[PDB]
């Protein structure tokens, strides 16, 4: 039931796989190469989320403890705190952002079961990852698109799990940077620049923003009041776009790739409970249930049961 914690190397060597300026067309050879290079990272995320979801079913404290054993093993090896090797882009940094998010979400969900040593080990590691991922964004040449918002997932989950007001403020700034970037017509310009993937990337940018706001409810706060309505305009564009892509087609200059909502689209499971117009999200909700390790696991269940199971 609990496989051995897998190796948590300090180092990452991921491979970018888009061929065009708009990062909208995939080179399948490079995608296959990247998949193999980052398999340990994706496997770690998938398993800690699987264990957290199993813990959330109840009567399975062993599953929660399994997630903590895996997290503690990576914390003790200094996983991801070494070299972010750069081959053709910053894919290694993006992988550290997403994997920190998965790890921090799993810790947030399972930490009630942590030993004293596991809390110290894991929290120290998650704070070191927060600082390292934040520092990446100090260079203004790193464009603060959806990768920046995704960085906020791990920072926010670490902030809540450690009750760190400084990290909570940092995460709030990242969330608000995304909200502030929404234009009156609902677009996020850096995601609209992704041609046939413009809808996909508006969905993918919405995901971490919603998840951050949902984690803020764990501290009693309602982040949807910040620039209230702006996130709704973006979310409504996404839902509309799955029905009729004509606005994304015109504004992006490309016919959108045909796709069903999946995985991280499960932000809708939370957001439909917050929106003033919930029923407009029914068609996206019907594509569920939604699971994404980078968001903590089963979004459909967490929206009903809460992100953190209670003991
Ligand atoms: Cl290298």
């Amino acid at each position: 039931d609990c496989p051995a914690p897998p190796p948590g190397s300090p180092d990452i060597r991921a491979i970018g796989y888009y061929t065009d300026a708009a990062r909208s067309v995939i080179d399948p050879r490079l995608k296959t190469q990247n998949d193999a290079a980052v398999k340990p990272l994706n496997a770690f995320a998938a398993h800690v989320a699987k264990f957290a979801d199993a813990y959330a079913k109840g009567a399975d404290e062993a599953a929660g403890r399994c997630a903590l054993t895996w997290l503690d093993a990576w914390a003790r090896s200094g996983a991801m705190l070494g070299r972010m090797a750069h081959v053709n882009n910053d894919q290694s940094d993006y992988m550290r952002q997403w994997t920190h998010g998965a790890a921090a979400m799993a810790y947030l969900r399972t930490q009630a079961l942590a030993s004293e040593q596991q809390r110290t080990d894991i929290e120290t590691w998650l704070k070191r990852l927060s600082a390292a991922n934040l520092a990446y964004w100090d260079n203004p040449k790193h464009k603060r698109n959806n990768h920046y918002y995704w960085t906020g997932v791990g920072i926010m989950a670490t902030a809540v799990a450690t009750r760190d007001d400084t990290l909570l403020n940092t995460a709030q700034g990242i969330y608000r940077a995304g909200i502030d970037a929404i234009e009156p017509d609902g677009r996020l310009p850096m995601e609209m620049a992704r041609k046939r993937l413009a809808l996909h990337y508006h969905d993918y940018a919405t995901a971490p923003l919603v998840l951050m706001a949902e984690m803020a409810r764990l501290q009693g706060e309602d982040w949807y009041t910040y620039r209230q309505g702006a996130l709704e305009r973006l979310a409504a564009r996404v839902a509309d776009g799955y029905r009729d892509p004509s606005w994304f087609n015109t504004q992006s200059g490309a016919v959108q790739e045909t796709a069903t909502p999946k995985a991280s689209s499960g932000w809708v499971e939370f957001y439909r409970l917050r929106s003033p117009d919930p029923m407009r999200f029914d068609a996206m909700h019907a594509a569920g249930p939604f699971q994404d390790p980078r968001m903590g696991g089963n979004l459909t269940l967490m929206a009903q049961e809460g992100i953190v199971p209670l003991p």
